[PDB]
DNA sequence: CCGACGGCGCATCAGC
DNA sequence: GCTGATGCGCC
DNA sequence: GTCGG
């Protein structure tokens, strides 16, 4: 990547706000310039160069310079040695740990792995499970194994019920090698914005991909999004296969294509096309496409048919999922 | 300057 | 119990 | 931290 060492520093510095300073907005505004920077296609030369991108200020810039001139960030030094930046930002690694609880520990004095180990009991649901499989999730999942699960997704659900469309977003279906996790959207034509003529219907799915083994465990779970883990089988004699975060998404099916829009991202590509929906006088969320009335009040839902209806609303040329990992 | 910054599901908790 | 705030998660 | 009015 033609600017992977200012990228890497922007994201680093973002994490930092979010984790360590609870600064969200400062979060997103290094990411959303590390994600312009990505995908700027010249090695960059200067901040000023860089501070040409929508999302690069003055600041930015700065530590542009000072990165290119010697390689590195003296506020990230400084923050690298700083031992209780160095354990809140580890403990959010773990799933469910966010940068309260994670400054919550360590007021305790729990701030390794080994602590966090020994205190099983100080850990709700989700933290005890993403703390189970911390070195699995922060595993990479190779587009093969995606396609096995893939298969064995789509067609459990096939068996539940034929009506049942599910399909994998995410990472993957913008076409990635790899993918962090497996994200999956499920319609059924019982559950559409006018009813829910059946209940259970996500239940029903989650419930046939434990039997079979694939889903191993539980962060969360409510009638529309299940967030937990999943693991292909493996073969006689062979290692298990890493567990893997699996998120189900059931969406009503006259709402799909502002679903897929959604689950598909990338979450930069979401923030960043919502907010050019906000300033074309739109909001879009995973259901609908609405239009601001005057006072600043969203309308009625508009018709969509397709992906490319919302970006024409929003006068956005069309693009396609590969094209929006940002 | 300075208000806005995307939008929402599930878990947990406070207050009634 | 409920509702509203907040934490944390998803893209 | 950056943008836009
Ligand atoms: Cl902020
Ligand atoms: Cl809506
Ligand atoms: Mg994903
Ligand atoms: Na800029
Ligand atoms: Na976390
Ligand atoms: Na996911
Ligand atoms: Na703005």
């Amino acid at each position: 990547t033609l600017n992977g060492g200012i990228t890497d520093m922007l994201t680093e510095l973002a994490n930092f706000e979010k984790n360590v300073s609870q600064a969200i907005h400062k979060y997103n505004a290094y990411r959303k310039a590390a994600s312009v920077i990505a995908k700027y296609p010249h090695k960059i030369k200067s901040g000023a160069e860089a501070k040409k991108l929508p999302g690069v200020g003055t600041k930015i810039a700065e530590k542009i310079d000072e990165f290119l001139a010697t390689g590195k960030l003296r506020k990230l030094e400084k923050i690298r040695q700083d031992d209780t930046s160095s354990s809140i930002n580890f403990l959010t690694r773990v799933s469910g740990i966010g940068p309260s609880a994670a400054r919550k520990f360590v007021d305790e004095g729990i701030k390794t792995l080994e602590d966090l180990r020994k205190n099983e009991d100080k850990l709700n649901h989700h933290q005890r499970i993403g703390l189970k499989y911390f070195g699995d999730f922060e595993k990479r999942i190779p587009r093969e194994e995606m396609l096995q699960m893939q298969d064995i997704v789509l067609n459990e659900v096939k068996k539940v019920d034929s009506e049942y469309i599910a399909t994998v977003c995410g990472s993957f279906r913008r076409g990635a090698e790899s993918s962090g996790d497996m994200d999956v959207l499920l319609t059924h034509p019982s559950f559409t914005s006018e009813s829910t003529k059946q209940p259970k219907l996500l239940h029903q799915v989650v419930e046939q991909l434990q039997k079979v083994h694939f889903i191993t465990d539980t962060l969360s779970k409510g009638e529309t999004k299940f967030m937990g883990v999943c693991q292909l089988p493996s073969k006689n004699d062979e290692k298990e296969y890493p567990h893997r975060r699996i998120d189900i998404r059931l969406i009503p099916k006259d709402q799909y294509y502002c679903g897929v829009l959604y689950f598909t991202g990338s979450d930069i590509f979401n923030k960043n096309m919502r907010a050019h929906a906000l300033e074309k006088g739109f909001t879009i969320n995973e259901y609908t496409i609405r239009p601001l009335g005057v006072t600043g009040v969203a309308g009625e839902p508009l018709p969509v048919d397709s992906e490319k209806d919302i970006f024409d609303y929003i006068q956005w040329k069309y693009r396609e999922p590969k094209d929006r990992s940002e």
